[PDB]
């Protein structure tokens, strides 16, 4: 036979496809590796991510430009005061065929979907976003759908909404993967952005590098890379460090945390290091595969207190200690 060798062909065939996939996304968009692997590791997990800023014409560019080159659809929701949890799910129309107004599927049927100002929308919207995001399915008034596959929400905040504003509390944001706060880009970035973009012949249409089902099959790739009963335990202590810090010797820890990360983290974390391991091309987890995404995991789990808050203590600076503190089993 030769099934071992076809896996280990199709591990090393699906490893290069990501290169080709960064260097085809690469072709419009720059300075911005951080942002294209965090959404990468985000589809090929199933995981959702929250932007604290309105991402801007690079950055939405480069989410545009990364569902072209793996063949998935990508839709913008603009999030206002006046919409409504049916407007997420649900678009009437009028079917010419049919001859009568009848509710399409919606615009979160999408792979990945851009949920900008989710801020702007009453709570009620939000809740509608969230429950997609945690049933994959919903309800078009009798018959029941299921959302794409693979299925992003990269759902945006702007942090100094100076009109209406009602920001998603901690028991919601829990349910994205990553919190990831966006920053300008460097002077250089910005120049070589202009410069192609400004240019009105700018040739935008990329390849696809790789198909919807190649996608799928990248996701088990992930899913098949191992990790030592070591680094699950750490996994493990690193999210009970947060929920009984002085219990580790972080005494002053505990007098800044109200409390800490949920089962969430810990099954993020796992995920998300094996994403790392395979995107550094490797089939089993190390130490700083998980190390490099615990802030990202971890920044909006640790909810802190009210005198913590004000004093100007970070959550930062909380995982930097923990993961100073907390050590590996051999």
């Amino acid at each position: 036979g030769m099934e071992l060798k076809s896996a280990e062909e199709k591990s090393l065939y699906y490893r290069n496809k990501i290169k080709e996939v960064i260097d085809e996304v690469g072709k419009v968009v720059v300075g911005q590796k951080y942002m294209i692997n965090r959404l990468l590791i985000g589809i090929c997990t199933g995981g959702h991510i929250l932007l604290e800023g309105v991402p801007g014409l690079a950055k939405t560019l480069s989410v545009n430009t990364l569902a072209k080159t793996m063949d998935l659809d990508f839709h913008r929701i603009q999030f206002t005061p006046d919409l409504l949890p049916s407007d997420l799910i649900g678009t009437m129309i009028y079917n010419q065929h049919k001859g009568n107004f009848e509710v399409k599927k919606g615009p979160v049927f999408s792979n990945f979907i851009l949920a900008d100002e989710v801020n702007r929308s009453p709570a009620k919207v939000q809740s509608a976003l969230l429950e997609c995001m945690q049933e994959k399915q919903v309800t078009i008034g009798d018959t029941t759908y299921p959302l794409d596959n693979p299925f992003l929400v990269l759902a945006t905040q702007n942090p100094v909404e100076q009109e209406g504003t009602y920001p998603l509390p901690e028991a919601q944001v829990d349910r994205f993967m990553m919190k990831i706060h966006l920053t300008y880009l460097d002077k250089e970035s910005e120049l070589e952005v202009m410069r192609r973009v400004s240019n009105m012949n700018f040739n935008y249409q990329v390849q696809k590098i790789v198909s919807k089902n190649d996608v799928l099959e990248i996701r088990n790739e992930i899913n098949k890379v191992t990790i030592s009963e070591s680094l699950e335990k750490y996994i493990i202590e690193l999210v009970f460090a947060t929920r009984f810090p002085a219990e580790y010797g972080l005494e002053a820890e505990a007098s800044y945390i109200l409390y800490g990360a949920s089962t969430r983290a810990a099954i993020n974390l796992n995920r998300v290091a094996k994403a790392m391991a395979f995107f550094n091309n490797r089939d089993y987890v190390l130490p700083e595969d998980i190390k490099e995404v615990a802030y990202d995991i971890l920044n909006h789990r640790i909810i802190l207190n009210y005198e913590a808050e004000a004093e100007g203590i970070s959550t930062r600076q909380i995982i930097e200690t923990i993961l100073r503190k907390v050590n590996i089993t051999k």
